């Protein structure tokens, strides 16, 4: 109606504390949309994260930053989900994206998991269904297939570090965009960004 | 005579995560490494870092594999299988939630204990549970919840001191192991308690 989104989850892992590694790239985003809404993120143990619960446009917006680990964040999307009785189709996953460049964004609709342990791991606990939404952040993709875990656990250079930091601040505004105008007014301002 | 052809050290690839807890098992290879002047090479088939000491004559693969910590199995399965490498022959180094800092023990078999690498490991290697481990106390968090963010932190000085101590004890016992064998190797590491 026109926007079918009910929870909002931001992937990361829960440490080090001391880092700001390409595979926390969600979890920036739903950071900076909670510090702009006022949301306090707490920890609820029941959820395996951090949540909060936002309204925009006075549409209720769950959101979530797992802190199992990531292999394991399906635990946590389920459990709130269920909690909640929030579809799959309901839920929003923002992710780093190995497809696509650093401070580029896009909105999609399920999909494969792409070697992204998260993404994997929520497919399986939520009974398998790959039909969840994902705002993909782009880090880039390292080349090689071994190179991954390497490439995703490290920490952008600096100035690839302001475009990821500009493409969290669009898909923030997108994401308002889309609690206000819907799913595809934001997608088609999203997709046509690229930073600085 | 003594049952371990590979060590393997569980760690998260990269500099970022080189000094957090869940890499214990790293330190010991790394060290272990080191004093026997070997450069570990990076090998792509093998998903890790890998090289061959001689210790007291004996011939030991090491292995830090530089996949995701969930996905050690892969690293370990295919290097195990190239050298015709059986479980039992394994030996698994990794930070050991039950036990405290300043305390490493072998062990084999177990279950993984909520570690995501040895729980890998478990079903890479076919189910079979009866790899040797090399458990690095780490201590635990208080609350369960925070297990992942607490073994992806560093360890403060003081607690990291009694890691270092116990990872140093753990190589010369690793050393003892392949002059002695794993009953006298094992006596010794098991009074050990960095204070």
């Amino acid at each position: 109606v026109s926007q079918p989104i009910k929870l909002l989850v931001g992937l990361a892992n829960p440490g080090p504390e001391y880092a700001k590694t390409r595979h926390n790239a969600g979890a920036w985003v739903v950071e900076e949309l909670a510090r702009i809404h006022n949301v306090t993120l707490k920890n609820e143990p029941k959820f395996f994260g951090l949540t909060g619960r936002l309204l925009i446009n006075s549409q209720e917006l769950r959101v979530l930053i797992p802190t199992t680990f990531m292999n394991l964040s399906g635990k946590a999307i389920a459990a709130l989900a269920n909690f909640y009785q929030i579809k799959p189709e309901e839920i929003m996953v923002a992710h780093n994206e190995l497809d696509l460049p650093p401070g580029v964004a896009k909105f999609k609709q399920g999909g494969g998991h792409g070697g992204h342990n998260g993404l994997k791991d929520t497919i399986s606990k939520l009974g398998n269904n790959k039909e969840f939404y994902r705002l993909r952040l782009g880090i880039g993709h390292p080349g090689h297939k071994d190179k991954v875990a390497g490439y995703v656990l490290g920490k952008a250079p600096a100035k690839e570090q302001e475009c990821l930091d500009a493409a969290v601040d669009e898909s923030v505004r997108c994401l308002e965009i889309l609690m206000k105008d819907g799913l595809t007014k934001a997608q088609n301002r999203l997709h046509t960004f690229k930073a600085e």
